[PDB]
């Protein structure tokens, strides 16, 4: 399966099924598992809208007046990809899907027909379009569960329904708006068809994703990783033990990873090069792509480094993250404790000596939460500024920040080494202002500040 032999094809012994059953045991108090009603919901729903998008390309294929030869057959489906699509959908977060639609069909006829159509649906609410963006999409609340969907018009004159995007030939002449809502998917479907037992590998997931979430060390955009990233590390993981069950899976994972010599890229499959001058991680030939300390690349073409936003101290934090987790897996699996030892959180806010405290506020809830977004995605600023200070060895943000007239106000803890700092903190704030206002994404009164604080002096800076 794998770009290597794996390292060892032995099977479970009738010991690892109990310890995998007690696994799954201790997970669900957890909310990892979606409850059947939900999902059988979610289900519903996706059907609903599936058929809501056939309804759509069926009304544009006449209105286009194509043939009946064509029209009845023309197709036109949803594609659900990311958690999802894994079996390993995060309760509270969204659907992720991708409409595909046959050559016919215009980008301009998503957001406007087919947009209009989902805005006069009784279960439709909070309809919102942001074509904008980097990838172009329609976010809507559908019947309480929130939905995402990006559009990609494909050079086909119907979309059969067993299209299988992973198809390199699809990228051929497409826009590079249709390309990049597409990558999703086929991510997504590589990673599936890349590991030996579905089932196994979606049990490991579930418990890696809580592990890192309950440790702190769950997020892309704050240098971590993210769920695609976190699927991969597992997969991988799956083609070198392609019999073991979740159980030894969740142990060889940390095995695996406390031992890996980075920045040696993790890889599902060769990569093949395609012309398309689409951007392509491969350090061989892009010097840039060397820099990369902890290199996690995507399986589908053009492959892509899902972690190039990693810096030193969030990779030392990560490295000793899976050493613990190594050493709890191997009590476990002597029975010198259990599983909900590997999910217990350290006290963040008390592992480290020194921290910095970062206060976002604004006038109103719907600023705190624009405010407190794009502050989040400056953050790795600050982490940077700290790193090339002599005096600091790593920063480490908790990823999971939290509440504090009416007072709309919101906080990082930020846990830092020493191998005083007000200049780069002052820089990091003075930066943030300036970036958000420049462009024009600034209202009067939101506010950041930060403060350095010793372990000891947080506690009147919490609860
Ligand atoms: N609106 C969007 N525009 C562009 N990319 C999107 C959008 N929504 C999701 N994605 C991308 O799709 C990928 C899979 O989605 P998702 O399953 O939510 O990812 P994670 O991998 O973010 O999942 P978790 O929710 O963290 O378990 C990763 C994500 O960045
Ligand atoms: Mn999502
Ligand atoms: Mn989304
Ligand atoms: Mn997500």
């Amino acid at each position: 399966y794998g770009i290597t032999s794996p390292i060892s094809l032995a099977a479970p012994k009738e010991t690892d099924c109990l310890l995998t059953q007690k696994l799954v045991e201790t997970l669900k108090p957890f909310g990892v598992f979606e409850e059947e009603e939900e999902l059988q919901r979610r289900i519903l729903i996706l059907g609903k809208l599936n058929n809501l998008v056939k309804e759509w390309i069926r009304e544009i294929s006449e209105s286009k007046n194509l043939p009946q030869s064509v029209i009845e057959n023309v197709g036109g489906k949803i594609f659900t990809f990311g958690s999802y699509r894994l079996g390993v959908h995060t309760k509270g977060a969204d659907i992720d899907a991708l409409c595909v639609a046959p050559r016919h069909v215009d980008r301009s006829d998503f957001f406007t027909s087919f947009y209009d159509k989902l805005k006069l649906q009784e279960e439709v609410k909070d309809l919102r379009a942001v074509e904008e963006a980097f990838v172009p999409v329609i976010k809507l609340c559908f019947d309480g569960i929130e939905i995402d969907i990006l559009f990609a018009r494909l050079a086909l004159q119907t979309i059969p329904e067993d299209l299988d995007l992973r198809d390199d030939s699809l990228l051929k002449n497409l826009d590079i708006r249709c390309i990049r809502s597409l990558n999703g998917c086929r991510v997504t479907d590589e990673i599936l068809h890349l590991v030996p037992n579905i089932d196994n590998f979606r049990l490991t997931l579930r418990a890696i994703k809580l592990w890192a979430k309950r440790h702190n060390i769950y997020s892309n955009i704050l240098g971590f990783l993210g769920g695609v990233s976190w699927a991969m590390l597992v997969a991988r993981t799956c083609q070198l033990y392609p019999n073991a069950i979740a159980s030894t899976l969740v142990h060889k994972f940390f095995l695996v990873f406390s031992k890996w010599e980075w920045p040696n890229p993790v890889l599902l499959k060769q990569p093949e090069e395609c012309n398309l001058n689409l951007p392509v991680w491969d350090p061989r030939v892009n010097p840039s792509d060397r820099y990369h300390l902890m290199p996690i690349i995507t399986p589908a073409y053009p492959q892509q480094n899902s972690t190039y936003n990693v810096s030193v101290s969030t990779r030392m934090v990560m490295v000793e993250e899976f050493k613990q987790g190594l050493a709890i897996t191997d009590e476990i699996l002597l029975s010198k404790a259990e599983w909900s030892k590997l999910f217990e959180a350290p006290n963040f806010f008390q592992k480290y000596k020194h921290y910095i405290v970062l206060l976002a506020s604004a006038p109103t809830e719907k600023q705190r939460l624009e405010w407190v977004g794009l502050v989040e995605s400056k953050i790795r600023i600050l982490v940077g500024s700290l790193e090339k200070n002599e005096f600091i060895t790593l920063a480490h943000v908790n990823p999971q920040s939290f509440p504090a007239k009416e007072e709309f106000r919101t906080m990082w803890v930020i846990g830092l080494v020493f191998k005083d700092l007000t200049y780069d903190i002052q820089s990091f704030t003075d930066t943030v202002y300036r970036q958000a206002i420049n462009s024009k994404m600034f209202e009067v009164d939101m506010k950041i500040a930060a403060m350095h604080v010793k372990r000891k002096q947080l506690h009147q800076l919490l609860p």
